[PDB]
């Protein structure tokens, strides 16, 4: 389930940065950037394959894409910040 909603200025910069290639349809650095996110795990309210989708948000110095990742929904300004790898989300409020 969703932990709660969170506003934007409290996530990394790179948070950001990846909510601006996503309103940009890009260009992204990973080839795992807007592929259909299946939420296996239903931590995400259920829908088609395709409702969702996942993005790099990007670890500073990281030898890995890390841990980080925006999830999209299909609703106006559903977005979902993960930390740490999809095991919990935060809806993202991107006015405040």
């Amino acid at each position: 389930k969703v932990s709660g909603t969170v506003c934007l200025s409290a996530l990394p910069p790179e948070a950001t940065k990846t909510l601006n290639l996503i309103a940009s349809k890009g260009p992204f650095p990973y080839s795992q950037d807007g592929v259909v996110f299946q939420n296996r795990k239903s931590v995400l309210p259920t829908q088609s394959y395709g409702y969702y989708h996942e993005y790099t948000v990007i670890t500073p110095g990281a030898r890995t894409r890390g841990t980080r990742r925006i999830i999209t929904g299909k609703a106006t300004q559903e977005d979902y910040y993960t930390g740490d790898h999809y095991a919990t989300f935060s809806l993202i409020d991107q006015t405040c």
